[PDB]
């Protein structure tokens, strides 16, 4: 099983000065064109939380999707995207997060959650937990449960895992880098 | 399975005067929400091309991840991403294509397609086929082959399933509303 959490861990490609100079980006693509490592990926998430009563999952877009959306499939249970704004067509609510240079906005279909649901929010990449927070609030608006975060990479000196198990998520991440 | 496409099409929600007055949307989050019509279209779609020698599978952001991805899983296949401008961080091309009210771009990593890659793309939706149109371009610049592009939903009065067959491309839809 390390055998796969390694295997997994490897098809990650480490790119340098990205997005700028003195900075590596963990580009999870390269995993999602090595079909044995992508299915691994999906496969362990899956039998983590078979057993966990989850009855939604939230994957953020875009990366999120492609992560969240195949668990969904694997659990059996209804899929909810959470988008960037003016994209999803029913009755949304919204919530704004930092980014590096401004502001945006998060936005999830009312209908979509309700009191009782219990919901894993899934997402390519941890790292300083602003884009789960924002999600997590959406999701209790609506009377969800949020107590599981899962992720296929995790930056835990970014501080996003400790800021999310700070507000009642347990965070589960496939693998982890720092410097 | 006559009954299955009827179950997949009925968990579509339309929704009325969106984006604007007058203007039918078809909703694909309502069938991601009903879990026995999600694994539904994904079986129909990767069981469609289950012995086309399909190598990759191309899905344009965003939603396009949502069925292509799958996809290329349930194939057992790699998965390339078509994205935004910006968001891929290795060597990309670009094409530019139009929306209602100018002009954008998608890009597509470099690497990840190669000469006798045989290229299925997948998309949600078809309504006009700018879109795809500008997929198809990035991917057969990097010398893969596309002959066949998939999607859950076909709006054929727009007109893409008519633009892309004239490029080649046999274009399978799920649903179809008119
Ligand atoms: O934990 P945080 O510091 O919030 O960072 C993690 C988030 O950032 C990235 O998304 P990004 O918005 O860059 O783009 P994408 O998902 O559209 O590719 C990644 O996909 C996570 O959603
Ligand atoms: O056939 P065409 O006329 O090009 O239209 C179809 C495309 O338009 C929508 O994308 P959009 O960029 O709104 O957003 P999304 O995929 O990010 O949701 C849809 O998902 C298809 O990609
Ligand atoms: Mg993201
Ligand atoms: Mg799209
Ligand atoms: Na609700
Ligand atoms: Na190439």
């Amino acid at each position: 099983t390390a055998q796969q959490l390694k295997y997994i861990k490897d098809s990650i490609k480490t790119i340098p000065d990205y997005p700028k100079a003195g900075i590596l980006f963990r580009d999870v693509t390269s995993l999602l064109e090595n079909p044995k490592a992508y299915s691994a990926s999906i496969e362990l998430l899956s039998e983590h939380y078979s057993e966990s009563g989850v009855t939604k999952v939230v994957g953020t877009e875009a990366r999120g999707f492609l992560f969240g959306a195949p668990v969904a499939l694997a659990l059996g249970v209804g899929f909810v995207p959470v988008r960037k704004p003016g994209k999803l067509p029913r009755e949304t609510i919204s919530e704004s997060y930092e980014l590096e240079y401004g502001t945006d906005t998060l936005e999830i279909h009312t209908d979509s959650i309700q009191p009782g649901d219990k919901v894993l929010v899934v997402d390519d990449l941890l790292a300083t937990g602003g884009t789960i927070e924002a999600t997590v609030k959406l999701i209790r608006r609506l009377g969800g449960e949020v107590v599981h975060a899962a992720f296929i990479i995790n930056l835990p000196e970014l501080g996003g895992e400790a800021r999310l198990t700070q507000q009642g998520i347990h965070c589960y991440s496939l693998v982890s880098f720092d410097g």
